[PDB]
């Protein structure tokens, strides 16, 4: 994949915020989705965000209300809870469709 | 929402086999379908991208049988023992709230 990940912090006190920040500086992204998990699905899906329109599209089963995706594809969530803890997969929607997806994780103590 | 027919569902080896895609939906950015039950880049297969009506390019489970339709639908030429299994469709929609669909077919 080209896209890079950095989750920051990667133990997050419960309370504060965490940040999955996104590189990718390419100029042919259609959009991304966030999923909790390993696995790109719909019943997993967090939030996306669609770059022509410049907008979020709806909330996804998986979302807990705290999460904002910015342009770019970073995803910050604020308020932390254990609950939050856990494996994070990013699908990068390209706009030839030759997609990617990437997983990382992050844990609140 | 999306319904996929296999035809046919049990295939002689050799023979020709399809997946044909039915999804009603005017807001579909494209499809890509996958080797598996899951969507992941290294089981790629091929895809299609409506806005410029073509194929993307053939992904690493491409094996120069497969050809993509408009629709969706996927047609598998000369088939192998190997290309038994699990196939998942990812629909992909103009708002990225995408679909994903498993169907299987048995080789003989
Ligand atoms: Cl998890």
């Amino acid at each position: 994949a080209q896209t890079n990940i950095d989750v920051v912090p990667f133990n997050v006190a419960e309370g504060k915020e965490v940040l999955l920040v996104v590189h990718n500086e390419s100029q042919n992204l259609y959009g991304y989705n966030w999923y909790k998990g390993e696995r790109v699905h719909a019943n997993y899906r967090i939030i996306g965000y669609v770059k022509n329109i410049s907008q979020e599209n709806a909330p996804g089963p998986a979302h807990n209300g705290r999460e904002t995706i910015y342009p770019n594809g970073t995803l910050l969530i604020q308020n932390v809870t254990h609950n939050d803890a856990g494996i994070y997969t990013l699908h990068v929607i390209k706009e030839n469709l030759v997609n990617e997806e990437v997983t990382r994780q992050f844990y609140v103590f």
